């Protein structure tokens, strides 16, 4: 019967996955064919006997061939399918518990547990997962799906016991989309109870056998996840088999079980399931629970989605901060987001804020007051708007019941709500409603659900019969900023319907992705002080008292986190626009590799990207969001097939991941960590799209012609060498101080523009594969050394529109320092030339970098290096021809500084040198002078042009 | 030289007249063969066995398309053209420069294109994608003479 158990576990696996035939068909095929049936039967049981391991070689050849044999006899078609559909799922079988017999484990419980390879399963509808796990018993079934190595996601309770790994696979890719700044990959769980609860008519009773059943069954769910996963032993360091469990794959330890709709109350039960098991990550197992943080206390997700309304509210011209504003929000001063995020600025007037049981409506808020009163209800340990002061209301305003039929309407709700002026009563849906479509400046979102939808999605595919008849569009919504704390506050269409009505909007994973991070980067400690644990270094009632005291520096590095990713989203989205191609690139490149689905995705098509490029606008910032995610978990995976991590120039940073105090007392064990590679990767990947921007390794894969590693070398190079994080550090502090939104992004602009020339210089100048200490510790320090005393050498027309630039920018509140360090950027880039010159010359950079500046200046090279930047980039190769062009420039100049330099004295100036070499010409370059001359007089900048004046440069060179 | 011949033109000045083109190239022969002091022969060998290897041919046709509506097309489209020419000229230089007289051209360009780099493999797989691509237009035709170019260390 246990055989008998093994392949009715297999059959139902099959109609989970949307086999065609059903389980009678199924059956009825195995009896039919009993030796068959026979034959699939030896095949498991002597792949995963361990006791076959001690029986000498096992009988592979001799079991394949007798069911290869026996398939190929079938004549009938679902015959021969079915069949052939066992033999693949137990071909692909990784592991199982049935041959484990410990009384802890689940086996002992009747329950069966099969790890399997999804990308070897001929039924298995895309995507294929890395890893999947498949949990049956005559009460629960559940499955498991992974992406990666470290993976990380939620269990649902689902009820669709008939197919719930197609709901899995659904969420699974928003968890993937979720998990893209933080270090684990996303993966997804759900179980379903088979024996529904004791129906007895009793409310009270039923209520408590579905949570009474629904504990033993997920307890038993995860006791088989734990059955096939290994174990990490820190007695020595290395992963440990569970015993009587015959692998197939590689080594596999890291699981991690977050809370869901089923599972919010259910972690301190998962953790002890994990004591139980004796699992290496102990309370990490579960977020939460009973020991960790107060997330209620940090509000750690409020401050994030905060973020990104203030950048949003930055973009406006107003300061939450300092300047008063107008909100409606969804929930009260109960919960963890709105509750937190309504209390983070003295400013808010909450204009209105419905929940699930009660409306508030404050037509003339104060802001003290109303703070004051926020701030007390907030102190209660539960409470709801009727708790409000009816004191501190405004006139006309007050708190209402969403059950009553109707509820009067004040001229002063009306005013400050913008509706239809014969209004004087209204119910209560319909002031839900008209509550999400006011004239408000923000819109925080602190609920459960989907509030707003787009024109063209349909009620039925929201999935959400409970606001369906509150549901609103997303291109009505008279929002300006609209703030998701919560999870699926808007439809993905819906905001991009918004983001075209003019609203300004991000993913909800951009916005309340701190809470995710925070509960990751708890995880990450709680496994280095475990292995500080055990070496001694921790003593062990001190242990809770030391993450206790590192909570708020916790929140500050996932606030800092999150501050980055809205600072880059910002300066994408000023240079949306004129990147729509490039974009469309890259969404055409990750289709065709990656395999990612638009539609799935919600990346526009082909002619929605050509309409908007005959429109003239760029992509939508949830679209530029979902874009960067994607591109964020590409560069993950390339890095992790590669070295880079375990190289220590990459891994200098590994520390600053951790709290001062761990980067203080653990240092050897920081160094030792397990997911230490995955953590490099996480920073690397984060620190680059941040700074270079989304389109930076794409481009550099286009124009170089060489993978993403060498564009992760090119920028770390660039970063150590000008100390670009510095400098863009500098630049949102200076806009933190008052400075508009537009100066700072045109800043990032220019600053983006220099990183992406001297990576390419790097690239093409350099050896392959570049060795990044040794060109950052010869290039490096002499940029450090040139940077300060630029103006020694700028001359002429390079001088004033350096100057021009730095007093625009100084004009906005720029410091000047900052303002003359941005505007000399382009001329930075020309130092990397200068040095290699010195370097060729064996002669000191600060005469090379004068001479060549002042022969820049002698034939004018700054205006043709503008005029090339205006060059089209409609098309691929009008791009890589002008970055031809420019690269040709550019080394024309280094030819020319090696000829100037090859004569005279080091004790002249630029201008004597370049005086005695015009000297010694001959009528070629004089030809060749009066051929610019001429170019410049007729002022025609084509690429033809353009081009013949490149050769001119050329032509004044021997070398050519 | 057969569509010459087809209307009654003698073999003889078919051929002379269908090779024009090519007796252009003699010049940049003699002027290597004059710098590497070496017999014009294998020179103008190895030179035109490199002109068919990298199909300057092809190239120097498109760039003969060229539009000379105004000026400056004009003076461009000349541009590339001594510029491929001149590129060809440098490579003859760099396959010259190793070898054995003895050796034809084709085994020279085979153990030159034995030493050659990353940089090089990566400008020939260039100009083969441009050339599967197609396009004929300037900005193509610029992308690749710098391919060429780039198969030159003196650039």
């Amino acid at each position: 019967w246990q055989q008998v158990v093994v392949l009715r576990a297999y059959a139902k696996y099959l109609r989970q996955a949307g086999f065609p035939y059903s389980q009678s068909h199924i059956e009825s095929v195995l009896n039919e064919n009993p030796h068959t049936t026979r034959s699939l039967i030896d095949l498991f049981e002597a792949l995963f006997d361990p006791s076959q391991e001690t029986d000498g070689r096992r009988d592979a050849q001799g079991a394949a061939a007798a069911v290869a044999a026996d398939i190929d006899a079938l004549v009938s078609l679902d015959t021969d399918r079915v069949l052939r559909a066992f033999a693949n799922l137990i071909e692909a079988t990784l592991r199982t518990n049935y041959f484990v017999a410990r009384p802890d484990s689940a086996r002992a419980r009747n329950v069966l547990a099969f790890k399997l390879n999804p990308l070897v399963i001929k039924e298995l509808p895309l995507p294929r997962p890395k890893f999947e796990i498949f949990v049956y018993s005559p009460r629960v079934e559940g499955v498991h799906l992974r992406f990666g190595f470290v993976a990380r996601g939620g269990l649902r309770w689902s009820d669709r016991r008939e197919d719930f790994r197609t709901e899995i696979l659904g969420l699974v890719k928003a968890q993937a989309v979720k998990n893209a700044v933080i270090v684990p990959v996303g993966a997804k769980g759900g179980f379903v109870v088979k024996r529904p609860p004791t129906l007895t008519g009793d409310a009270a009773a039923d209520r408590e056998a579905t949570r009474a059943e629904g504990v033993e069954c997920y307890r038993l769910f995860i006791s088989g996840l734990l059955d096939v996963t290994d174990n990490v032993d820190k007695a020595t360091g290395a992963v440990v088999t569970p015993p009587e469990v015959v692998r197939r794959d590689g080594e596999d330890a890291y699981l991690v079980v977050a809370a869901d709709k089923g599972t919010a109350t259910f972690s301190d039960i998962a953790n002890e399931v994990a004591k139980s098991y004796g699992f290496w990550l102990g309370d990490a197992f579960a977020s939460g629970g009973s020991i960790g943080y107060d997330h209620k206390a940090m509000g750690i997700t409020a401050k994030g989605a905060w973020e990104s309304v203030k950048r949003h509210f930055r973009e406006m011209g107003v300061d939450t901060q300092t300047q008063d504003f107008t909100v409606v929000g969804i929930g009260d001063m109960s919960g963890d987001v709105f509750g937190n995020g309504m209390l983070l600025s003295k400013h808010i007037r909450l204009v209105a804020a419905f929940d699930h049981r009660d409306i508030f409506l404050d037509p003339n808020p104060d802001a003290g007051r109303s703070w004051d009163e926020r701030k007390r209800l907030f102190d209660l340990p539960r409470s709801s708007w009727a708790d409000y002061d009816k004191s501190l209301i405004s006139e006309g305003g007050g708190v209402y019941s969403r059950q009553q039929k109707s509820i009067p309407i004040s001229p002063q709700v009306r005013t400050a709500l913008g509706l239809d002026a014969d209004v004087e009563e209204l119910t209560p849906p319909a002031l839900i409603k008209a509550i999400l479509k006011a004239p408000v400046d923000l819109l925080w979102n602190g609920g459960i659900g989907t509030y707003i939808k787009a024109e063209t999605e349909a009620d039925a595919d929201v999935g959400d019969r409970a606001n369906d008849q509150i549901r609103v569009c997303g291109n009505q919504v008279r929002a300006k900023v609209i703030g998701e704390g919560g999870n699926l506050g808007v439809t993905a269409l819906g905001r991009i319907e918004f983001d075209l009505a003019g609203g300004r909007i991000n993913t909800d994973a951009l916005d309340n992705s701190a809470g995710v991070d925070c509960s990751d980067h708890e995880v990450n400690i709680k496994i280095l002080i475990d292995s500080a644990v055990t070496a001694g270094k921790v003593t062990p009632e001190e242990r809770t008292e030391l993450l206790l005291s590192m909570t708020d520096e916790v929140g500050e590095l996932v606030l800092a986190d999150n501050r980055d990713q809205n600072d880059l989203m910002g300066t994408s989205r000023a240079n949306a626009a004129s990147l729509l191609s490039v974009h469309a690139r890259m969404i055409k490149d990750l289709v065709d590799n990656r395999g990612l689905n638009r539609e799935l995705e919600a990346l526009p098509s082909e002619k929605e990207i050509r309409r908007r490029a005959d429109a003239g606008i760029g992509l939508t910032s949830p679209e530029l969001a979902t874009l960067m995610a994607h591109v964020k978990l590409a560069l993950k995976d390339d890095v992790l097939a590669s070295d880079l991590p375990d190289q220590e120039v990459f891994a200098s940073r590994l520390p600053y991941y951790f709290p001062t105090r761990l980067r203080e007392e653990l240092h050897g064990e920081i160094r030792s960590h397990q997911l230490r590679r995955e953590i490099i990767t996480t920073m690397l990947v984060n620190d680059l799209v941040d700074t270079a921007g989304i389109s930076y390794a794409y481009r550099i894969t286009e124009d170089v012609g060489v993978g993403p590693v060498d564009a992760v070398r090119s920028y770390v190079a660039i970063n150590a060498i000008f100390g670009i994080g510095d400098v863009w550090r500098r630049i949102r502090a200076a806009g933190d101080a008052g400075v508009p939104t537009s100066v700072t992004d045109r800043m990032t602009l220019d600053l983006r523009r220099l990183v992406d020339r001297a990576g390419r210089w790097l690239l093409n100048y350099r050896p392959q594969p570049l060795a990044v200490g040794a060109e950052i510790n010869r290039f490096g320090a002499k940029v450090a050394a040139l940077t300060p005393r630029m103006s020694e050498w700028l001359r002429g027309d390079d001088k004033a529109i350096v100057s021009k630039e730095a007093g625009d920018f100084a004009s906005h509140g720029v410091p000047e320092d900052l303002a003359y360090h941005i505007a000399t950027g382009l001329y930075q880039y020309s130092l990397l030339d200068v040095i290699d010159i010195a370097d060729i010359v064996d002669r000191e950079p600060d005469e090379v970098a004068d001479t060549y500046f002042a022969l820049m200046d002698h034939l004018g090279a700054d205006a043709l290096l503008t005029a090339v930047s205006r060059l089209s980039r409609d098309d691929r190769w009008h791009s890589l021809a002008r970055l031809a062009i420019r690269d040709d420039i550019y080394g024309s100049l280094r030819a020319l500084c090696f000829d100037v330099l090859a004569v005279g004295e080091p004790d002249e100036n630029g201008e004597e040198k370049i005086a005695e070499w015009e000297t010694t010409n001959s009528s070629r370059v004089t030809r060749a002078r009066r051929t610019l001359t001429e170019i410049y007089k007729d002022g025609e900048q084509d690429l033809a042009t353009l081009s013949v004046a490149a050769r001119q440069i050329r032509s004044m060179t021997r070398t050519s």
